């Protein structure tokens, strides 16, 4: 018996940035409907990653019809990471309907904002 997420849970996380793990990532993406999901893949030793954190949170406050998540690419999440295909940090993955539809590498907040606008159409 596993857990299923619904409107209740999605409504509770919009407007914020939520950190997920290899066990809570998909249950959230699957409950997302047609709302785009953005995933910030970082590491604890990643400088540009921490520096981008406040901008990412700003984006999450501006776009309430997009779900912003973050994943620490460590040992416990090695699986999910490899499965999403990552070569560098930071990496942003945009998903829509259980599939990756975009990717931004590096702290290119400008290109990220473009991809987010694109996903919303």
């Amino acid at each position: 018996l596993e857990l299923a997420l619904g409107t209740q849970e999605m409504e509770a996380i919009v407007g914020k940035v939520t950190e997920v793990n290899k066990d809570t990532f998909w249950p959230i993406v699957k409950a997302a409907g047609d709302k785009p999901v953005v995933l910030d893949m970082f590491t604890q030793w990643c400088g540009p990653c921490k520096a981008m954190a406040p901008k990412y949170e700003k984006l999450a406050e501006e776009y309430l019809d997009v779900i912003f998540l973050k994943l620490d690419c460590n040992q416990e999440n090695k699986t999910l990471a490899k499965e999403l295909g990552i070569r560098v940090v930071p990496t942003f993955k945009i998903l829509k309907e259980n599939s990756v539809v975009g990717e931004v590498t590096g702290a290119k907040y400008d290109k990220l904002l473009e991809a987010i606008q694109a996903a919303r159409s």
